């Protein structure tokens, strides 16, 4: 497939810095297709130079698979701009990430919503799993809100790009969302994505709580083998907490499977009150 | 032209920023029945914020919804209850004040003079339909694209009671002395604000009279003080600004004359300014 526009530096424009990341910067910008009067709002993620342990040929390869994900719950790479720095063009999400969303609404968010988002993130992930792909960096900060009732998983592929996989590579890494095998041996698989998924749900049930507050990154491995795990969210019924605890098992193949999770959460979403107890010119990526 | 919405045809998703008498939200306009979710910006006015009755509020809202110019945002809808809510189109790139701040020097003459022409245009438009903005300022100019700015918040000041003399925060440092002293608002009082606005743009975001209380601005204006010549400005360009800050209101430039003096400069910018070089929408 193609579906990956290759843009020239004069076909996009960086307007405002959305926010800065660990290895780059994101931007509120405009896509301006050469040879036509159209301006499309987009998000431009620019990776810092020499930040990726890969040459351009390899980079562009991965961008094709990135630009080839077709699922309502996974964002699609729209275009790329390879030079002395790689820039990623994706659709602009006006309502930001889901983490900041559950934080701003520490409460006025009902159960139905929470279990809903869990089903969706489980759908995007399963999709990837079927296509035999590993996200390697799933977190509530990496889930964007298209509309309150439809969230998409963003940043597919980025980690593999920044060289997560590369064995000998010695570059930050999201330790607090990583499975023991990822932290210990840098092994990434679908069952290691499940751990991150379990951490993600946790972030959502706590309305944006930081995992292992205070606990240094370096201690996380030791605390995990000692048997420690993120605590049961207050609004969570033991039935819900266990599923998360099952995503945090040492044995990778023991952990649930996104397919099972979709059914397990789809079930609870039919009677949420029982499983969660809460008190209460400028076109568009779409029109193109 | 003014859609009247039910408190169920729109959702306030994220707070853009809660200003003086209210809050601006980033939400979704879900036309009842239709199958669309349009991103919009919802500004909600605090309660009792306005000294007027809804019956009248709606009137102004019809006017606000009638502004038809590419350089003046248009009131898409309204939701009248115990609070008034204004639905306008969402400007993802924000306002221009924040833009010149985040680009202290990446912006060349061509742009700056350009924006001055556009703002002059939107403003002229309102004068022509016999309307007064009353609160023009860099923060009230939103960026649709780097090369097209439209004036936002037409109507708000009026609504919040600027004209109701009897009715006791006001953008003092952008107001014509006649506004500050007698609460008088006219096209020629908008020109003063316009000059202060060009001042903001020419200083890449500087604050007007930074350090001087507001209760004192009335003084230093009669004492003859005015905003200092911006570094990148040529005296040719600075006088246009100074002329906008005259005591004799009818002696200040008119927008129609400003659209021409700035357009003339916009032809040879380097000579008037000196710098270093579901979801439709
Ligand atoms: N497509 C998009 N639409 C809207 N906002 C986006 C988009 N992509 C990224 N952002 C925002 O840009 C900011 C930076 O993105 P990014 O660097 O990917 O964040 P992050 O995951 O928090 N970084 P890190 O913790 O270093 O991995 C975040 O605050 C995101 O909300
Ligand atoms: N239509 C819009 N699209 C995008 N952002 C908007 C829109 N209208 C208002 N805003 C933003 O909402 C915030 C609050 O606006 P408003 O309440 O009008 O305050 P303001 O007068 O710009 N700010 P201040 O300088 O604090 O008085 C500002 O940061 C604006 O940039
Ligand atoms: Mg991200
Ligand atoms: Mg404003």
């Amino acid at each position: 497939q193609a579906l990956l526009r290759i843009l020239k530096e004069t076909e996009f424009k960086k307007i405002k810095v959305l926010g800065s990341g660990a290895f780059g910067t994101v931007y509120k910008g405009l896509w301006i297709p050469e040879g036509e009067k159209v301006k499309i709002p987009v998000a431009i993620k620019e990776l810092r130079e020499a930040t990726s342990p890969k040459a351009n040929k390899e980079i562009l390869d991965e961008a094709y698979v990135m630009a080839s994900v077709d699922n309502p719950h996974v964002c699609r790479l729209l275009g790329i701009c390879l030079t002395s720095t790689v820039q990623l063009i994706t659709q602009l999400m006006p309502f930001g990430c889901l983490l900041d969303y559950v934080r701003e609404h520490k409460d006025n968010i009902g159960s139905q919503y929470l279990l809903n988002w869990c089903v969706q993130i489980a759908k995007g992930m399963n999709y990837l799993e079927d296509r035999r792909l590993v996200h390697r960096d799933l977190a509530a900060r990496n889930v964007l809100v298209k509309t309150p009732q439809h969230v998409k998983i963003t940043d597919f592929g980025l980690a593999k790009l920044l060289g997560a996989e590369e064995k000998e590579y010695h570059a930050k890494v999201p330790i607090k969302w990583m499975a023991l095998e990822s932290i210990l041996h840098r092994i990434y698989t679908h069952q290691s994505d499940v751990w991150s998924y379990g951490v993600t749900v946790w972030e959502l049930m706590t309305f944006g709580s930081k995992p292992y507050d205070g606990i240094p990154a370096s201690e996380i491995s030791s605390i995990l083998e000692k048997g420690e795990r993120l605590p049961q969210p207050p609004i969570c019924t033991i039935d819900v907490y266990m599923i998360m605890r099952k995503c945090w098992m040492i044995d990778a193949d023991s952990r649930p499977k996104f397919r099972e999770l979709i059914i397990e959460f789809s079930k609870m979403a039919r009677d949420p009150q029982r499983y969660l107890v809460i008190q209460g010119d400028v076109v568009d990526a779409d029109e193109y």
